[PDB]
């Protein structure tokens, strides 16, 4: 019930929200059919429309019109955007030049900068390129202020959970916004774009901006806008408030705009109706930016012009349909579209079996335009799997392509022609950001980044303390003139042991052999200097990383590779080499081929046994540090240490020995030398977070030897590659990956074919960043260099995409 012969007299788009069954007057009323009775008649005034004309210059004022261009609108808060242009002969914003903004310019009474949010949806990285002689206003923000060429969105590259990641810092699976279609089934309760359950406040998980803001006594506008309020309307509505008297005008603000998305569902990206739409947006823009001149806060105010995801060429006729793979197809639910999620239709079926259903969709037909994944096996880089809203299978659908369960809900439901929703490392579906203010750089173009790190920075622009987030605070410091953040690096939590020679060759028993026995004073020295890290800064490039967790371990060095040993996994937690653009790639030789040998560094009782693994029939073994890059034929002996082994089904070999056989003398040869780091991560529970030992779900068979659900490296080199990796004076260049360990090769269609046709395509899907692998594995990385620590951070933020 709503009471609605209230009045919204003196209350037009009012900041505090009122209680039911009281009507109300504020942003959202109409989409909770909520606005008093007369809120169109008082508060979406439209006549005589957005603009003066020379013949309303000093009109007598009639509060009837849309807004004012009577002597006294200035003071009023009220004029028509373009008032000072038609009135006053003033330039309009986009005609000046741009002048440097090296310090705020604010009215009296402005305690700071205030925050303009100018979102827009579908706006496409390569509009900002392609559409250009069509968005003045937009090109001037963009070449004055900061840029990216693009920024990433999270997948889904849908709108609600790419706006509200954009508002939290946080990813859709810790916000809980994990589509625009959901099934909560502790809730028993389903979340759509249209109708009420959406406005329920328990889907919405984090703290957005606006609470962020509230809760530390900078004031919000409210965000939110009814679609039915005209663009022209929104603009007003913030200049407005940005006249309110100093104790009640808000600090951050949001403007919104449905374009160009609306049209590029009908039209296509490129579509030729899609120049009127961002043309529209490029007024809007002048708008706002003439109405903050008006009030003399275009020299004080931060914009951010800033869209949640891309649009994509997409057509009916691009359907996959699943009743052309199952049998049983009506036994499940599906979310259709640019990604697919199923579940059962009926939770009283245990006839419901998701393993069949993974392999009637896997590799069924040539050309097949989906992949289907259970949830823990989707590359960790989409953190999509840590919520009970997130549906156990999952399918990754081609872009230009839709999935749906049967023909019938195509036709019974072309019309389109765009569509998004795809992996967010798709090119068609970035996104833009612009900055320009005080606050921010002066003609800067700064890299891509991913628009979980905005939260944070927005925050820093109003003085905020983040809440807790999935930003790296700091990785975005170079797109601020002044307001960084000064991130110090985290302590180090357990200090290794350095362990020498303790343990006889008879103490073990560990069922493992080796061909070795072969006998020199030059050599002895040398090899103690060795295994003391006498080469350490050779293979350790970057310091040692640190260990953020309560644990047991060793560095043990060697010739070739330095290595952070486990005594509670049994296994290395990093390894770390460094192979030159001259180093060889030799074969293990016949002699060596199941050669593992014992380390006298290490008890028995910390190590891991060959026994284990004979008798567990589906668990092999590889090693981190690979034999294949040995430096020399005696420095070999090392790599085949039982503190190198680390649990690898046969499978999985076949992935791991193609990259450190093949690969990484590749990426050597390009790169000018290489450091590598690799080592395990065990994330049973899938919520992108190492994994405590009480946590792992499974063993090599018999033992208490962990089993990894995946394996990581990250490969550094210097950005100029004229430099060899191992004496770079500047900047670095990283690339990573987290493959996960799986028992055969499903996922990868070409796998009966040699490993130079899929492997690295494999590779390539599961790229990560450096974060990534820190929070998966409670290790910190580059301590030592020469670089900035926001630098370092922005490192590793940094995802290798390989798209062109
Ligand atoms: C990205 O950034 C985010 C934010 O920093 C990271 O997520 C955080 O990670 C923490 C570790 O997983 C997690 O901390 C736990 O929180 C518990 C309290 O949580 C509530 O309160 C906070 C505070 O405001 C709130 O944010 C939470 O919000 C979640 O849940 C609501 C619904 O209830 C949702 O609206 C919201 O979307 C959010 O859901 C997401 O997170 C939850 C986990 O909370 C997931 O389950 C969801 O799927 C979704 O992803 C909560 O309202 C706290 O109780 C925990 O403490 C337990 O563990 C410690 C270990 O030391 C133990 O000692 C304690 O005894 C305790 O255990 C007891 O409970 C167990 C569970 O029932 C039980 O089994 C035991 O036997 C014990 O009885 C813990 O501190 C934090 O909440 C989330 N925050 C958010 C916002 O998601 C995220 O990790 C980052 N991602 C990456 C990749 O880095
Ligand atoms: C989704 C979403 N997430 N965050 N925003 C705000 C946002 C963030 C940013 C940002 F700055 F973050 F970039 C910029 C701009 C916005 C405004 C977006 C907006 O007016 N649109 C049209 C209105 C539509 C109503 S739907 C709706 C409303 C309230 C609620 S409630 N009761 O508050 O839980 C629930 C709902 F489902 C949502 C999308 N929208
Ligand atoms: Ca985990
Ligand atoms: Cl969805
Ligand atoms: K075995
Ligand atoms: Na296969
Ligand atoms: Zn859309």
């Amino acid at each position: 019930w709503t009471a609605t012969s209230g009045s919204c007299k003196g209350r037009c788009f009012e900041l505090q929200e009122v209680g039911p069954p009281d009507c109300r007057c504020d942003n959202l009323c109409k989409s909770y059919s909520s606005c008093c009775h007369d809120f169109d008649e008082l508060c979406l005034k439209t006549a005589r429309g957005w603009e003066c004309t020379k013949d309303r210059c000093g009109e007598v004022r009639n509060e009837e019109n849309a807004c004012h261009c009577s002597e006294d609108c200035l003071s009023r808060g009220d004029c028509c955007t373009n008032y000072q242009v038609v009135c006053k002969g003033e330039s309009h914003w986009v005609d000046d030049d741009c002048e440097e903004i090296k310090v705020p310019e604010c009215p009296a009474g402005f305690v700071r900068p205030p925050l303009i949010i100018f979102s827009v949806d579908g706006f496409r990285a390569s509009y900002m390129k392609k559409g250009s002689k069509v968005m003045p206003n937009i090109e001037k923000l963009r070449s004055c202020g900061t840029h990216a060429p693009y920024m990433r969105p999270v997948y889904p590259t849908k709108t609600f959970p790419n706006l509200y990641t954009l508002a939290t810092g946080l990813y859709p699976e810790s916000h809980g916004i994990v589509g625009n279609s959901m099934y909560d089934p502790v809730f028993d309760a389903s979340f759509h774009l249209r109708g009420r359950e959406k406005f329920n406040h328990r889907w919405w998980g984090g703290q957005p901006l606006w609470i962020t803001a509230t809760k530390q006594g900078v004031r919000a506008g409210t965000f939110f806008w009814s679609v039915s309020i005209p663009h022209e309307r929104r603009i007003l509505t913030i200049l407005q408030w940005l006249s309110l008297p100093d104790n009640e005008r808000p600090s951050v603000y949001a403007f919104y705009s449905e374009q160009p998305d609306f049209s590029g569902h009908k039209y296509g990206p490129f579509g030729p109706e899609m120049t009127n739409p961002l043309r529209e947006i490029d007024k809007t823009v002048g708008q706002l930016m003439d109405g903050l001149k008006q009030l003399r806060l275009h020299r004080c105010v931060n914009v951010i012009f800033v869209g949640d995801h891309g649009m994509e060429d997409v057509t009916c006729d691009r359907t996959e349909f699943l009743s052309n793979y199952l049998t049983n197809v009506d036994d499940i639910t599906l979310v259709p579209g640019t990604l697919g999620r199923i579940r059962a239709k009926s939770i009283n079926n245990s006839k419901y079996d998701p393993k069949t259903i993974i392999a009637a969709l896997t590799c069924k037909k040539p050309d097949q335009h989906f992949k289907p994944y259970m949830k823990q096996h989707l590359p960790k880089r989409l953190h999509y799997a840590n919520n009970r809203r997130i549906e156990d299978i999952h399918l990754l659908v081609d872009r230009r392509w839709h999935v749906a369960r049967k023909p019938l809900d195509v036709y019974k439901k072309c019309f389109f022609q765009g569509d998004h929703g795809f992996d967010n490392k798709v090119n068609s579906m970035q996104t833009v950001f612009v900055g320009y203010g005080p606050t921010f750089k002066y003609r800067t173009k700064v890299p891509p980044f991913e628009n979980i790190e905005l939260y944070n920075v927005m925050c820093d622009l109003l003085g905020l303390k983040p809440a807790p987030n999935n930003g790296t605070h700091g990785s975005l410091n170079h797109l601020l003139r002044t307001n960084t953040f000064r991130p110090t690096m985290p302590d180090e939590v357990s200090r290794p042991n350095y362990p020498g020679i303790m343990y006889l060759q008879s103490e073990f028993d560990l069922g493992c052999t080796c061909d070795d026995k072969v006998e020199n004073k030059l050599e002895e020295l040398n090899k103690r200097l060795h295994t003391k890290g006498s080469t350490k800064e050779r293979h350790l490039l970057y310091g040692r990383p640190a260990v953020l967790y309560r644990t047991s371990y060793d560095i043990l060095y060697h010739t070739d590779f330095e290595s952070g040993y486990s005594e509670i996994f049994l296994m290395p937690l990093w390894t770390s080499y460094t192979i030159s653009k001259q180093a060889e790639v030799s074969s293990i030789p016949e002699h060596l081929t199941n050669c593992v040998r014992p380390d006298v560094r290490v008890s028995p009782g910390f190590s891991q046994n060959c026994l284990a693994y004979k008798n567990d029939k589906q668990m092999s073994y590889g090693f981190l540090f690979p034999p294949y890059l040995s430096s020399s034929p005696e420095a070999k002996y090392d790599a085949f240490l039982v503190t190198n082994m680390v649990p690898m089904y046969p499978a999985f070999k076949r992935v791991w020995a193609y990259f450190q056989r093949v690969l990484v003398k590749k990426y050597a040869s390009e790169r000018n030398g290489v450091n590598v780091i690799s080592g395990p991560i065990f994330d049973y529970n899938y919520d992108g977070l190492r994994d405590t030992e009480d946590e792992i779900k499974q063993y090599v068979e018999g033992s208490s030897i962990p089993v990894p659900t995946h394996y990581y490296s990250i490969i550094t080199s210097c950005l100029d590659f004229t430099q060899p990796a191992d004496k770079c004076d500047g900047p670095l260049s990283v690339s990573s990956f987290i493959l996960p360990h799986r028992p055969d090769n499903d996922e990868s269609c070409n796998s009966s074919e040699d490993e130079s046709k899929w492997v690295e395509e494999l590779m390539k899907m599961h790229t990560a960043r450096v974060r990534d692998i820190e929070h998966l594995t409670g290790l910190d990385f580059y301590r030592k260099t020469s670089r900035s620590y926001s630098e370092i951070l922005t490192l590793k933020t940094y995802l290798h995409t390989y798209e062109s």
